Order: C-alpha cells, then structure tokens, then sequence
C-alpha cells in the first residue's frame, strides 16, 4: 500500500500522463480507416490501417488499467496520517474518478472492428465510417477528462523555463494531427454526401449497394465523376470548399500510410498557424463551423506561444535587468546632482566592478537563509584560512573563530581607491582575498599588501582592552593598486569577540 | 433607495453591462435584412429577418429601461453618508448620463420598419435598406458612449487570470460578426450601386422601378447581368474587390439566416486574424478605407490577446520564477567561491527541500499580515500540542503559552544535517513535527527523536533562573535522518517568557 | 536667453518633434508627382501634386528655421549654473547640430522643380522623376538624424501607459505610406525601363521622345503595348513582377491623389502587416530587395506592438497580479497546515476585506514617503476629530495630540472577529470609523460601539502613572458585528505621549 | 600560456565566436553550386559558384584552427590558482573538445571538389551534387556542437537592451538564407527525379549520360520537356509542389550569383516569416517534411522575436512602470479616505516634483552602496561647500566635517509648502540648494532664504549644550515659494556631531 507523494508512485505517475497523450495521439487514427476507391466510385476500408489503429489504442490502453489498480492501493490521509487501509481506498476512487477511468480505456474501437461491425445491417464498408467516427466521438469526452483529475494530481506534489514552450510546441503537432485526421474524415463524408444526393436524383440511374465497396462487385456507378466532379470543380454541381483539396490530392485513396498522415498533419499545421486564413469555405453550414473551430483553436495557440516564450526568455535575464534598471539609476542621479566627470566614472566603475563579481547576488542574504551548521561549513571553508595569517587569532578555539567567521562580511575595491588615509577612524580590520594594496605613513616606508595579508591590525588592540569608545586614528594611508576583494570585520563586531576572551 | 456598493446593484448591474454587449451583438443583425432576387435583378426587403432583428433589440432595449429606473433611486454620497433623497438623484443624473442612456433605448430601427417606411415616398425596399443603414449608424454611437461610464462604475467597486482572454477572445466573435454583416450589407450596396449606374447609361433601356423588388411585378430589367458580371467577373466594366465573394456564393439572395450568418461572420473572422492580407480591393476609395479598417482592427485585437495571455501565464509563474533565479544565484555563487562539492550538493539539497515544503511562502510574514486573533488560532492548531509533551508548559496558563505560540518559528532540516553538537552553545529549543532524529552523547548512549518530541531542553533551565547570559553548552550532539519539520524556539523569546513565570 | 528646461523650450520643442514627423511624412509626396500617359505611352508630371508636395514641405520647412533660431539663444551649464551668453551658444551648436539642421530643412525639391529642372537637358518629365527621386534620398538622411539628437534633447527633462502602442500604430501608418509611395514610383520605373529596353531593340521601330510627354505631341510609340504587356501579362516578355498590380488598376496615369494615396498606401498597410507574404516578385533583385525590406520592417513593427500592448496591460495589473499570487499563497499553505473549514473560510474573508478596501496599498509606506507637513494634514483629517471624542484629548494642544494622529494606524476587522476578550491584555485603543461592535462584560450588560466611539479605554489611564509594564487585563469582550474600521493607538505609541503631559 | 579571463583570449575569443557564425552563413553556398541547363535538360556545375564557396569557407576554416592552438595554451584552474603547465592543457582539450574541433574545420568540401570527384566513378556533374549535399551534411553537425561550449565558455565572464533582438533579427537572415540554399538544391533535386523516373520509363528512348551535363556532347534528351512540364505543369505527370517556382524562374539555371542568392534567401525569408502558409506541396513526403520544418522553426523565430522585443521594451520601463503604479496608488486611496481636494492636489503636487527631480531614484540607498571613500568624494562635492556658509563649521576639522556630510539627507519642498511654523519644535536643519524661502516671525519683519542659505540654526546652539533632549521651539515660520532643493540635518545626527567637539 503506497501513498501519493511515495517514490514508486510519484515516478510512476509521470508516466501515466505521458502514456495519456499517447493515447491522444493515436484516436484520430481511426479516422483514416475509411477509404475512397474512385475507379468504382466506391467507400471502402483500408484493412492494414485498421489493424495499426486497434494495436496502437491497445498497447496504450493496457497502460491505464494499471492506473486503475494503483488507485485501489493508493493513499487517503483525513479530512498528517496516511491511510493505509483498502475498502476506503476502493470507495473513494469508485465514487471520484473509477467510472470515467473505466470509460476511457474500453475498447470500444477495437472491439467495434472485430465483433460488432461483421454482425451489423447494411454495408461494411459504411458502418465502419459510421460507427468509427462516433465512438471516437463518444469516447473522446472521458479521455480527456481522465487527464483533468490526473493533472490536478501533480500540481499537488516536470519544470524547466522552456518546458512551458516545448510542451506548447508539441501542442501544435497534437492539434495539427487531430484537425488534419478529421478534415480527412470530413473529406470522405463530403463526397459520400455528394453520392447519395445524386443517387436521390436519379436521371442516370444509381444502385444503391454500389456506393459502398465490395470485392465480390466489380465496377459501380459510372455517372458519380460527371454529378460529382473533382478534378475540374463545378461549385454549382457540388461546392467541396476546404475538402477539395484532399480529393483532388488523392489522398483519400491511397492506403499508403505516412503518405495520407503527413499530408493531414501538414494540412492542420498550416491552418492552424494560419488561423485558417486560407480556407476558402463553401456556403456548408458545418464546414465553415469545422473553419471557425480552426481558426480559434490556431489563435488561442499561438499566443499561447508566444507568451511561453517570452516567459523562458525572461526568466533568464532578472539580475541582469536589475542591473540594468541600477546602472541607468546612476545616470541621471549624475547629470541631476551635475556631478563632476570624475566622481561619476569611479561610480560607473564600483558599479560594473560589483556586476562582474556578484551578478546582482546578495551573498549575506543567500547565507543567511542557509541552515546555521551548513553556514559555517561554507564560512569556515572561505574564512578560517584567512584568520590564521592574524598572529593572535590561533590563540582561540574553534567557538569564537567561528564567531568571526560569522561576522566577516565580503567587500569590493577598485583600482585608485582608498581603503583608510592617515587621520581617519579605523572601522574595518580586512583579510585581503585578491589584489595588491599600496600602504603609506607619514608617521616615510611603503609596505605591501597581498593576498593572504590583512588591514586594520590597529583596531584588535582597541578591542581587546576592557578603552575609549572612539576608534583609533589610523596611521597608515592604505590604497589600492588593482581589483581588491577582502573580508571586512567591523568594530563592534570585533568587540564582541573581544568580551569572550580574557 | 439604495447605494451602488449596495448588495442589489453591485450583482444587478453586472447584468446591465452583460445586456449592453448583448445589445450591440444584434444591431448587425438590420444589416442582413436588405436582400437581392438575382433572377429579377432587384433589391428586396428579409421579412421575417426584419422581425427577428426586431424582436431581439427589443427584448434587450426592455433591459435598459430598468437601468434608467435604478439610476433615479442610486445613492450619492458628497463632494462618508450617502444621499437617499430623491430630486437630487434625479438631477445629477439627468445632467451627466440620462439623455445617453435614453438616446441608446429608443426604438429607432423597429419604429421606422413598422411606422416611418410604410409612410414614406420612394421604394420600401431602397428606403429600408437606407434607413436601417443609418439609424443603426446613428444609433451606434450613444450605444458605446452608454458602456463607458457604466465601466467606470464598476472600476469603482468579474476577474480571473485567464478572464482578459476569454473577453479578448469573446472581442474576436464580436468584431467578425459586426465586420461581416457590414460587409454583407456593402457588398449589395456596391451591386445597386452598379446598376443605378448602368441604368442611368441606358444604352439598353432601364426602368427604374425595376431595381426594387415589388411581388406584384414579374420580372426585371434583364440586361444587368450583361453590365454589371458576378459570375464571371469583368473588371473594366466594374471591379466588385472585396464584395464580389458575396455575390458569387449567392448569400446576398438567401433567405436561410444561419446560412447567411456564418459565411458573413467567417469572412469578418477570417480577415480580422489575417489583418485584412488576402482582401484584393478594387481601386474604390471606401471600400479601401474599409479594409484599411479591417486591418488595424485585427492588429489591435491581435496584440491584446498575445498580451493577455502572456498575462495569464505569468500570473501563474512568480513564486517559480523567483525559486529559478534563486537557484540560478546559488550557481555561479558556488563556482566563484569554488565551494567543494560536498558543500555545493548540500546548498543544492536544502534549496530543493525548502521549495517543495513551501513554495517559496514566507510563513511569518504571510501569518504577521493576519489579525491577532486569527494569528492566535492558527498558531495554537500548530504549535500548541506540541508544547503541550513538553513536561513542564502544561503549569502555564493560556496567556503564557500565546506567548510561545507567538514566538515558534518553522525550520527545515534535510538528511545528514546537524541540529547541534556537543560543546556548541544552545541556540533554539526545537518540537519536531516531523522526520527522525538520532541524538547521541559521549559526555555513551544513542537515543531517538521522533515527531512530538523535543530537543534543546537544556535551555529552559537556563532561561528560567533569573543566571549568565552565555547559552549553556550542549552535552548532546543531535542529527537529523530524514526530512525534518520542527518549530525553532530562540534563547531571547525564552527568556521573555521566564520574566512573567515566578 | 532660455535654458532647455526653461517652461518656453520645453513646450515649444514638442511641437519640434511633431513638425519633424508632418516633415517625413509627406516627403513621399514627391514621388506621386510622376505620371504614366497610358495612351501615348509616355512619361509624364502630375502638375497639381507638384504644388501640393512643394507647399506642404515648405509650410513645414519654415517651421524648423524657427528651431535653428532657437538653438543660438538655448542654454549650455558647465561641463549648477547656466551659460546665458551669446558666441559659445553658437559655437558649439555649429560643431554639434547646426549643419545637420541646415541640411534638412534646405528646400531642395521645391528649388530643384522651380530652377533646376526647366534649365536643365534632356526631357522635363525624366529629369523631374529622376532629380525627385534622388534628392528626397539624399535629403532623407539628415532628416532623420535630425530626430535623434532632439529625442535625445527629450529624454532628458508625452507619456501615458497607451503612448508606446498608439505610436506605434502611428508608425504603422507613416510607414505604409512611405512604403507604398516608394511601390507608386518604382512601378512607373520598372514601366519605362520596360519602354527604354523595348526601343533599343527596335524590331519595331522607336522614337525616343515619345516615351515622354510634351502636350504638343500628340500620339507616341504605338507598339509599346506588344513589347510591354500589363493588362494581360506575359511573363516572357517583361514580369513586372509586384508592380503589376499598380500598372494594371491605373493609378500610375490617374491624376486623382485621394485616389492615388489611398490605393498606395492600402497596398503599404497589406504587405507591412502580412510581411511580405503576397509579394509574388519577379526575378529583378531590387525588386526582391524591395520586397525583404517590407519583410523585415513589417517584422520589427509588429513585435513592437505586441510589446507596447503588452506593455499597456500588465502597467495596469501590478496590484492585481500582487493580490491574486497572495491569494494563491494563502491556498496551499492552508491544505498544507491541513487547516480547518472554519480557520480557512475567515482568512479568506480577511484577505478579500483587506483587498476591496486598500487595494494593495500600504498606507503606511504611502504617507511616510510624504513631507512631515503634508503628512501631517492628511492625519489630522482622518483622525483628528475622532481624537476629539475621547473626554481627555481635548486637554492637549497641537503639539500632543499631532504626536498622536502620527501614530495612529488603520486596523480592518471582519464580521464575527473579536478585537479584545475579557482576560486578555489591552494592546490597542481603537477609534471606530465604521462598522457595530458588541461588547459584553461577566465582572452583565452589553453596550454598542458605533463610528466615532473608542475602544481600549482602559489603556490611557496605564500610560499615564508615570506603573507596571504589564499591560491592563480587559474587562471587555469586543467582537465586531459589521465590516469595522478603525484607527489602532498602540500601547508604547501611548506611553510616548504620556511623558509629554504632566 | 593564458587563462581565459586574461585580456588577450577575453577580447580574442569574441572573434571565434564570430568566425563561426560567419561559417554557417557560407555553408549554404555549395547548394548553389549544381546547375540546371534546361536546353539540354542536364544537370551541372556552376563553376564559378564551386570556387566562391571553397575561398570563403577556407578563410574562415584558416580562422579556427587559430583557436584549436589558443587552447593549447589556455587556463585550467583546478577540480584560486591557474595551471600554466602543458601536457594537461593538451590532455583535457583533447578528452573535451578538440575532435568536435577538428572535424568541424576540416576542408571536406574544398578537398572533394579538387581530389576526389576528379577521380570518382561516374559523372562529374551528379558526384558533385550528390557528395556537395551530404559532406555539407555530414559536416553541419561538428559545426554546431563546436559553438556550443563556446557559448558556455562566453556565459562564463555582448550585451544591451536590444543585443538579443538584433541577434534574433539575425537569424531571421541566417535561416532564410539556409532555407532558401536548401530550396534551391531539392529544387533542382526533384527535376532529376523526374529526369530519372521519365528514363526508366523509356517510351520514347532515353540515353542516361545525356542528363548530365559534359561540354563535349550537344544536345540531350528533348523529349524531357513532354514527360516533366514545368512551364504550363502538369501534376498528373509530376507535381512538383513547392519546387514548382524555382524551376519556373530560371533560378536552377542562373549563373548569376547575386541573382540567385537573393531570389533564394527571399524564398526562405517570405516562407519562415509566413511559417509556410503559402506552401502549396504535392503529396510527397519529404517536401511535406521540408515544409512542417520551416513551418515550425517560422513558429518558433517569431516567438523569439516578439519576446526579445518585449524585453527591451520593458527593460526601459521599470522606474516609470513604478511611477505609474505609485500614481494609481495614490489616487483611490485618496477618494477612500476621501480626502479634500485642497490635500489631493498638493499630494500630486509632490510625486510629480519627486519625480521629476529624481526619477525613482534613492539617492541614500545608491550612496550606501558605493565604496566609504567614493562616498565621502561625493557628499564632499555636494554638501561641504553649503556648510562652509554656517559662520560656526568652519572651527571644525576634515574629520567632523566628514561626519556632517555623511549625514546630510536630501530633501524636496513644493511651493506652498512651510518648513516649520511658528510654537512647532524644530527637528531639521536646512541647507538650501535651490529655490526661494519666505520666513516671517511674530516674536515682525520678512526675511528671505536662498541658494546657499540656511535654516533651523536655533537647534545648533541646543545639539552643542553637552541640555534638554526635548527639541527648541521655532521662533520662524519658514514657507517655500519655489520648488525648494535642501539638505537636511537632523536633531540627533546633530547630537552626534556635539559630542565630538569641545
Ligand atoms: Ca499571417
Ligand atoms: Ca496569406
Ligand atoms: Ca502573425
């Protein structure tokens, strides 16, 4: 007994939704089982195309029953505590989604071919048209709400930024194979119309049995190419409209299966994304509402598409924006304050000097949202190694370093820009990650600051002795002399360290 | 009297704007009433379309009536207390939408078919069609200005994400439908137009009655079709453009109204979603002016709807987004830092664990925006159970236990993470409510933490004596072993709660 | 002397802006100027559009001498203070803008069609089409940039949220023109390059002045219309390619210009808007060359739109969409708590209160962001007089009681929701501006508390001993009967004021 | 030896990435090497084409194998220190990249054209259609996963705001043009076919060299004209579909290069930019497979295209997108509270001046994020020569001084707006900027305030008292009569500034 959000299911159940769109995929294959044989002026069926469809619908429909008996040992929770008990497990399911799981996956196409149509009344070859089209009709309402409830399943629990639009990509190819296979259909019915009113009016005389093909009855009705005509068109005779095409292509013939499929999909594919520009309906009531279906079903597509995109495309540029919207901030903040050219160059270069390190990313806020142990493990990694350049921090313990690792915030220099002058207020100690610093006094020598090296050693003595509250006054002038990232430890930071060491 | 934030106008006047979209989807509907017998040459009058667009305007304009009667009892309220005063209402009204209001009512089409044309001099077919042309064109206008303030009534007060599309769509049906039967009217205006003017070059003899369409004459000026070709077209004697569609398929002589709609209202479809592309005007100005129409009508309406969906998806993206550049800010965090892989898979497990717990919800936020009674309830659903197993908070009251209540904050912990080990200060008090925990001391014992129990016990004995303020050191080293929820209980939120217990 | 943001300028260089998009657009104007006599087979001048053309580019070329006169008087600052003196304000628009200026506003076509043309050699009607052709090209360079440097004058100072879309159809519309006027004189081109290639290969003979018109000579090269088919096409001996339809709808000899801008700019409209779908070009390459540039004009004016539509749309739907992800916050953290019915129907209700009566808007964050006098008279609107219904506040002066409306905050309260129950302490002192509350009391006697009446009165007389800091026990249950708003006196916002008063 | 940030591959490798967006752009021009000789109906070789296409692609394949030996001396860093080592620099290149390298740059189609189809067996002209086609293909893919870590070396450091709609209209132009080349060859492709199937059916006798095309022997099969029609076509004997308008051009015949490109790359840029609606294909499939290819990649170019655009556009609207926002919050909170309109007006009166001084822009929160010493430059510049005019702060030193310009805030007053009134206490200190300020006293005399003038110097005498903490009362109302600019100096920031002064 498994419950939703169990490993077996949650693996498994993405493979139930998938195997729902294979099933999609494969109802309108049906559709191209009638036939058209126009020597005989005769509606047939294609035999090995009928064959393809009932495996096809088989091998995915013995794929759902499984989803049916893993709804009997799924898990109900209440109204914290799963529910690993049958007998409400199996009432649930049989009073929420049992009977339209049931009536989605009958085979009710395949079984239609093999038992019902040989013991039917008429013609074989129309009751095939005929029974085929309404039950893909009449079984296309529950598989599609058997995708509804199963849905709703995993937006309680794939994503990446363009799956939105390779879905909706495949929504195109979908709709395209669904709308090209019924404008097949209503192809073939178009010109059986087209016989049977011709036969109702009979000067040349019309057998009925001779519309619908048979191998046993060589020959039909020879007339049908002059009442019906296709390859030169009479609209006052008969107006085929958006069905010509298929007719005249002799797609309707040919048993020749990716022939007839890529020429149907090609046909929903650029009307669809035509928005069903280029029908040129006839005055057929049910041809323009085939006509208005595609051109609704392509417009709400397209911008779907659109905007799927537009969503991948700015998922990947936001710090990028933001940076966008600060560096445009800086001008006119210059040019409103009339700051001199150069003030406003040293900002425009902190400003790209922050962008190419950072990339917008707050590194005290990313920490901080991080648990307190695994904090320290990336504290301790960036940090530690620095500390112990400092000739008294190996004197502490691994409880009060770890206080300073805590409190070591990253900071930014620029070439020409001055850490600390001579006279100012010492409110930093930093820990020199990258770059070289020039330091002065004038008390003349000028040392060196690499990496590995540290700034501010005036200020451990202040906040170590029990002393004034005002900094002491740096006596050394330090500058930097290329791109410099260090670590800085404020004052009061350091004199909280200092009150646990004694 | 009531006010329009009152409960009977705020759902009455949804109506109203739902009745007004109702209202300008049938005034089309007088265009499809002029007709042409082909055979007689001559311009004719729909009747039964004339009474079907009659009683279906007036069947909305009885609906509009009673927006003017609930305008004259409405509430103003001042340049905080509404006005129920009548002679005020009905003067402010009467001075900003009343005449609007009752200048969009007035019968004006079914009033001139049934009073002002059968007294009338001239033809009652060319007076019908150049009546209802006109009343519905001079009618047009106070029936959009009667929409516009009523919208601004309701900015002042439906909506969900995908509702902007689903009217943007609903646009499309409307616009199509009022493009067609302009064009369907235009299309039998440009066929008078050609024979007027081929009668008034009467090489061949033409009587002027002829044009318009009376039972009690049989036949018509025959020699039109000469002059003015449909079927096969002549362009140099004239150039039909755009409307030579409508007098090819006959849907200009129909009577057969579903049949008329849709080919109309397809035309109006198919060249709004195409921007007017495949319209092949002839050199006539306003009929150019009306494809010039056609096509900034279709770009404005196809630009919204890209808009609005692409709105609609992203109302639905944020908080995923905002994970997806979270996740996107981890990256190139770690591999700047140069974390080791131990580090960055653990940064990677918790950022993961954190998303799918809360989907990116800050919970303190979202319950500190909520009333203090409504904040209370919730939390002590959540929080106070699992206070209640600790052995010492039962001897508070429910004064006591709000405060704690108040002051438990939700952590997340993934597997192999560590609560606290031994000889760490103790931070947090943690009550599990979910995942296993193995807690072991060398001081050696390994005990278990399951949900209900509780970690950091070892604090309230430290934030009950009235002591030092360093955190007492932990004598256990706990670690998580799977998934875990607890509810965080600071040192200082403690030693609150220490002050009021004596 | 004035400075750019000086009020004269900064009205007057809109109209800067406006008469530099009337200039370009009737630059194209020119090129309707020649004219094919059809009959004679000759080149010709429309004489009326000649004028037309010329006083329209003069009135607004003489409205941009008076912008060249504006730039020696502007103001330059520093590189705070403004330079008011003449020789350096005309000396740096002399090495910035001054030639650029001059360039774009020398009358070029009107002097090339008074003066140059009839003293020059060779035919009038070639040299009109040949020199208008060319110096509107290369005028046509400094006319646009021209433009650049006074938007970017306007970028540092008209905007709605429907600007950027109702531009952009505007550039729709001024480049349907310019492309369509462009399509007019280079179907005359390709015409006569038909007519020169036909006469130097003169199986039938040629004479080379009649393919240009002079109302002398009557009659032109008979045979023009074998060589160079139009009304019937023959590809073999000429393809005109997307220029048939120009020579064959006439608008190429109509001297007619509402017929001839419409028909032209009708065909720009339709191939910017289709991008270049229905061009059926020739195997010319500047035609082709043509034709990818509508292609790619039209490709970038319609993603501008979509963009600029989209823009309008999610300017007005930042509240809502913030409002609708906190909606869909508060779903899934309920039902993840596993709240129950009666826990989630009330934040719900909460959250809809909050929303139909602030709209998203913090007012806090609204009237801090306000001057500390502004801020003070809006607060001394809203709740002064309800401070005045208190039997104390009347003692203080305006400097006590301003310290008080600073701190009071507006508090919402559902029907149903209790703002106090007797036992709890008093945080709050309400000051009730809508809504009934019920208050009772056990020690029995319920009172009503309308708009106007004060809640929490038992707080004042706690912060006014100079006391415990524990707050006073309620003696009062409060729950609200109605929608309450109120305005809340926090109990640190009341001591506050307490040591103020003495 | 080199590390990829280093200054020389930084600014280099921009260049390969160049190079081979330049090589993809020639690859499509050995599709336009085989020939159609239509008189002869043989196919051949433009011999011209053959060495146009091998010089530019071998100038751009002698342009990477410059970076095949730039990563032989590139930068490994580690699993903070580069690796300037060889032998591992040539180990991990060659495990990574450096086939995909290798098979992309080799000269395969210059190497076919000038060994190997010279000694190959069959005909000349069908080897060099047949191996030009498939190394092209089989070279297509190495030269695009070469481009691939490329990319991901370049995501790890051009850009602006329009870069990726300029990229993106690129490859419009790219993919039109490989679209087209691609066209032009199955063009001539499905002629052959024809010429193939028409000779293995040999009614009328057909002699197999004869198709392909030798300059020894005149003349061909002629009879090839009757079974393959293409100037009136015949579908019946081939339907040549979408290829029916290359072999009507003459483009397969052309040897005009600039003829045929253009005739070509248009082709593919009508067909991408329509996403193939206006592709009539025959039934075959391949051409069907060809047409959903460009359908799909149409579908998603301008999907791209219209989010590219809608970043830009968007990406210079966020300060003024939060202008409009603040606006439409300002009002309807106003009209909640129901404000007076002498309130609202200078409400509106102060965002717009907000906004037009500073355009969204937090001065203090872009100050605090710049550099200590940057910062200090700055308020240097703007605040130390204003209070240099207060006859007292001259006493003080550059380190006090220092402390006062780091604590001057900016703020804005409208006019009307009064500073303080007479009896307020006085929190601010002024330092005027700009604008004119009226202060008037009852004790009267007017004085007046301008630029570089100062207000609230009654609270310096009370912040250098070492005095009561309660504020000094104003003795002034001061009121602005323009926009005023100042600076302000708070009580307590004062008071620091006391304590450091003696
Ligand atoms: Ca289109
Ligand atoms: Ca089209
Ligand atoms: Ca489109």
């Amino acid at each position: 007994i498994l419950d939703p959000q169990g490993p077996f299911l949650q693996r498994w159940n993405k493979i139930f939704v998938l195997a729902c769109i294979i099933a999609v995929s494969l109802d309108p294959l049906f559709f191209y089982v009638p036939i058209i044989d126009d020597a005989k002026k005769c509606l047939g069926i294609d035999k090995k195309m009928e064959i393809t469809a009932s495996v096809l619908r088989s091998f995915t429909d013995v794929f759902y029953v499984l989803h049916i008996i893993f709804q009997f040992r799924t898990g109900f929770i209440a109204p914290g505590v799963l529910v690993e008990d049958k007998r409400e497990i199996a009432k649930r399911y049989l009073s929420s989604h049992f009977i339209i799981d049931i009536l989605a996956v009958l085979p009710l196409p395949q079984m239609v071919i093999l038992i019902i149509i040989p013991h039917m009344r008429g013609s074989s070859s129309l009751n095939t048209k005929n029974m085929l089209k309404f039950i893909v009709f009449f079984q296309y309402i529950p598989r599609f709400i058997r995708i509804y409830p199963l849905y709703k399943e995993v937006t309680r629990t794939t994503e990446t930024a363009w799956a939105g639009a390779a879905f909706n990509l495949f929504l195109y190819m979908l709709a395209s194979h669904v709308f090209g296979a019924f404008w097949y259909l209503f192809s073939i019915e178009r010109e059986t119309v087209c016989w049977k009113q011709a036969c109702e009016r009979n000067n040349p005389p019309c057998i009925s049995k001779l519309l619908y093909c048979d191998p046993e009855t060589a020959g039909g009705n020879a007339f049908l190419n002059e009442s019906c005509p296709i390859q030169t068109p009479n609209t006052t005779l008969f107006d085929f409209g958006i069905f010509l095409d298929a007719l005249q292509s002799g797609v309707v013939e040919s048993q020749d299966f990716p022939q007839k499929f890529f020429y149907c999909f090609w046909w929903g594919l650029q009307n669809l994304s035509s928005l069903g520009q280029n029908l040129k309906t006839s005055t057929y009531i049910w041809e323009i509402c085939f006509a208005v279906f595609i051109s609704i079903a392509g417009l709400v597509l397209f911008s779907f598409l659109i905007g799927n995109m537009q969503t991948y495309l700015q998922s990947t540029t936001t710090r990028l924006e933001e940076m966008r919207v600060k560096r445009r901030d800086a001008e006119q903040w210059m040019s409103h304050r009339l700051l001199p050219e150069n003030l406003r160059k040293r900002i425009r270069r902190y400003e790209q000097y922050k962008w190419q390190e950072t990339r917008g990313v707050d590194e005290e806020n990313l920490l901080s949202n991080l648990p307190k142990d695994l904090r320290r493990d990336i504290k301790r990694h960036l940090c530690l190694a620095l500390l112990m350049r400092v000739p008294m921090f190996e004197k502490m313990d691994e409880q009060l370093l770890d206080a300073l690792c805590d409190r070591l915030q990253p900071v930014l220099y620029t070439e020409e820009s001055y850490i600390v002058r001579e006279g100012d207020p010492v409110d930093e100690m930093l820990f020199i990650m990258r770059g070289k610093l020039l330091t002065i006094t004038t008390n003349l020598n000028s040392e060196y600051l690499g990496a590995g090296d540290f700034c501010g050693e005036e200020l451990l003595t202040w906040a170590l002795d029990p002393s004034s509250s005002n900094l002491p006054i740096s006596t050394r002038t330090v500058r930097a002399l290329m791109e410099v990232e260090a670590f800085a430890l404020k004052a009061d930071d350091l004199k909280f360290v200092a009150s646990q060491f004694r």
